[PDB]
């Protein structure tokens, strides 16, 4: 026939390795770093800070093109729910086009060599046909 997805997965301990303090200075960082970004800037630091969430990802307009609106992950799966701004109510890993992460060595931005969701992760881009117009439907059965 023509058929066969994934299911389940293993099963290891998780890891607390929250990166919400890593993104309230992304914001502060460029993202959404300036006069004209002061108002919007607390509020996303707000949004944050009100959000139960320890996951937070930056969304773009394309390739680390400044923010455009902050998401949070799902820490029962690997789709980001739209925390503030304007785009998606929710975003999964396949629209997900690339990701990125915060050099909070270097202070600077990188990718990952991954196109999966990972707490190694503090920036992503969607996919392109997504703003373009074309259409749009789910998939699974």
């Amino acid at each position: 026939g023509s058929s066969g997805s994934s299911g389940p997965r293993l099963y290891k301990e998780p890891s607390a390795k929250s990166n919400k303090f890593i993104i309230h200075n992304a914001l502060s960082h460029c993202c959404l770093a300036g006069k004209v970004n002061e108002p919007q800037k607390n509020r996303i630091l707000e949004e944050i800070e009100k959000s139960k969430a320890n996951h937070f990802l930056i969304l773009f307009r394309d390739s680390s093109c400044q923010f455009r609106a902050l998401y949070t992950l799902s820490g029962e799966t690997e789709e980001l729910s739209r925390l503030a701004g304007y785009g998606p109510r929710t975003v999964t890993p396949a629209m997900v086009e690339g990701i990125y992460k915060y050099n909070s060595d270097r202070k600077r931005f990188t990718q990952i060599p991954a196109k999966t969701m990972s707490m190694s992760v503090d920036a992503f881009t969607i996919q392109g046909h997504l703003w373009q117009s074309k259409k749009s439907g789910p998939s699974s059965g």
